[PDB]
């Protein structure tokens, strides 16, 4: 309960955001450079992300990914 930085593995954040199927799926995707965080692309799953960055999570290439909505 101190002031600092609370980051979590990308794999965990992805699973929670229903971005991936299983832990192995999220981890594999990160290794294949499928998921990126903000202006910085992460390749390792051990990568820690902060609540602030959590919202700045996007897929390297979401061309196929559907979603007619914008915002």
């Amino acid at each position: 309960g101190s002031s600092g930085s609370s980051g979590r593995r990308l794999p965990t954040v992805l699973l929670k955001l229903r971005m991936a199927q299983h832990l192995q799926a999220a981890v594999a995707f990160v290794e294949q450079g499928h998921v990126r965080v903000g202006p910085d692309v992460v390749t390792d799953p051990a990568f820690l992300v902060t609540r602030s960055m959590e919202d700045f999570v996007t897929w390297v290439d979401s061309s196929k990914i559907s979603g007619p909505s914008s915002g």
